[PDB]
């Protein structure tokens, strides 16, 4: 499997997650760059959703494959960046829902919650996530244009 | 405090888990009603986004307060709901998330993968998350509030 581009992202919240997610996907064969849009310290309160979409904006633009994304709960983050057009974000902690999130929603963005997850089971979850890849000719492809022909009725103005 | 509206929703793969959460729900005097827009048969193919738009859109217009929504992996839900301007959408299997999906991220809408999690969790879980209640006043709100500003960016033309 070719290696994709990431970014990751995370508020105060998530920072020693994001460092240890980040040390354990530097030495992944799977993975080409990492881009790191912050926050880097507890100290930094800047709010999620800017987090969230600097790096969900990342992805719209081509700069990387997927984000990792880092918070308390790990659903600020995944809101966010749904809010952004043609990025689909998921919030998960168990195997299959991760593998699901690649192969039936084609979803660029990963979410947890430092303070409901444990940092072993968040580090095994983000590699095998790298591990799948969505078939754009499979069935739930047609199911993922269904959000995408929603998308259709807004214009970005501002 | 207050019962509320709600709106629930389920593809073909929550059928069952939404019809026990319905039945669950139905006795509960933090309810006032429930709107459920299908499906109700496992026969009904009809892909998740439009259930999930549809449930959006009734709290979007007023017409419910919250929704429940049920798939596979309660994921692909939560991704369509979060496409509706205005609604902030999660899929959460634990108490601590499913409390703060409310008090921190005032999300009307709460959703759950019936093949990732037991039906008498889900159903405890949906029973707590009605107890929750924001505080537009919350330090929470101005974190919300970049995500509502964000938003502000879309016009609708279809
Ligand atoms: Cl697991
Ligand atoms: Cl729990």
């Amino acid at each position: 499997l070719p290696p994709l581009r990431l970014a990751i992202a995370c508020d105060d919240a998530g920072v020693s997650y994001k460092e240890a997610l980040k040390a354990h996907l530097s030495d992944n064969p799977l993975v080409s760059s990492i881009t790191d849009v912050g926050v880097t310290s507890t100290t930094d309160k800047t709010a999620y959703p800017h987090v969230a979409i600097q790096a969900a904006q990342l992805i719209k633009d081509g700069k990387v494959d997927r984000a990792l994304m880092i918070c308390g709960t790990g659903l600020g983050v995944a809101i966010s960046a749904n809010k952004v057009p043609g990025i689909r974000a998921v919030t998960a902690h168990d195997t299959f829902s991760v593998e699901r999130a690649i192969l039936s929603n084609d979803a660029q963005v990963l979410c947890f919650g430092q303070r409901v997850i444990g940092i072993e089971l968040a580090k095994r979850l983000a590699g095998e996530w790298l591990t799948y890849r969505f078939d754009q000719k499979s069935a739930s492809a047609q199911k993922v244009q269904a959000i995408s022909d929603y998308e259709k009725k807004f214009v970005e103005v501002n």
